[PDB]
């Protein structure tokens, strides 16, 4: 029967294609991974899912978030899609509060900057308020950028020692978030 319910859950996974979430680059906020600065992508990856290059959690987050077992779709994402696709997804359909589901609109509505390294006419985003967008995803629902409150705050700062400790930034980037933080 633990047979019969791995392959019951596998058909009910297969309803799911994975094809759809190539709908996600149709919004019009959508930046690719491919366009975000390093360090805002390393603000994502550091905090939810150190390992995303090397492992096979943020496909699983993918997952979740667009069509709700999880793990029989995860495979699947895995093999059809790279992982700047991937990341992609993750980023372009993920609750940062006030009705933003993108991380552009995100940047857009928070801070007046955005994710995307190409532009010269906005603004770009400050490795301060990557770590504060990536802190929120997976905060707890309280936990509000219009008006941090200490605890998040303490997110925030795990954040950015994390970036740091993985590599995403360096010691003044990191003093310079800690600074403006305080």
């Amino acid at each position: 029967i633990i047979a019969l319910f791995i392959g019951i859950m596998y058909f009910l996974s297969t309803r799911d294609n994975v094809d759809e979430l190539r709908k996600i680059e149709n919004k019009s906020s959508f930046v690719s991974a491919d366009n975000m600065p390093e360090y805002v992508k390393g603000a994502f990856i550091s905090m939810e899912d150190e390992r995303f290059y090397n492992h096979h959690t943020i496909t699983q987050q993918v997952v979740k978030n667009y069509f709700y077992k999880e793990l029989f779709v995860a495979h699947r994402v895995e093999k059809q899609y790279n992982k700047n696709e991937i990341l992609s997804f993750y980023l372009n359909n993920i609750y940062f509060g006030d009705n933003q589901y993108t991380l552009e609109g995100a940047a857009n509505h928070y801070f007046g900057t955005t994710v995307n390294k190409n532009s010269t006419t906005m603004s770009h985003i400050t490795v301060l308020q990557s770590a504060i967008l990536a802190s929120k995803v997976n905060a707890p629902s309280v936990y509000n950028i219009n008006n941090m409150s200490e605890n998040f705050t303490q997110r925030v700062s795990t954040n950015l020692e994390k970036m740091k400790q993985q590599n995403y930034i360096n010691e003044t980037q990191y003093q310079q978030a800690m600074s403006q933080l305080n």
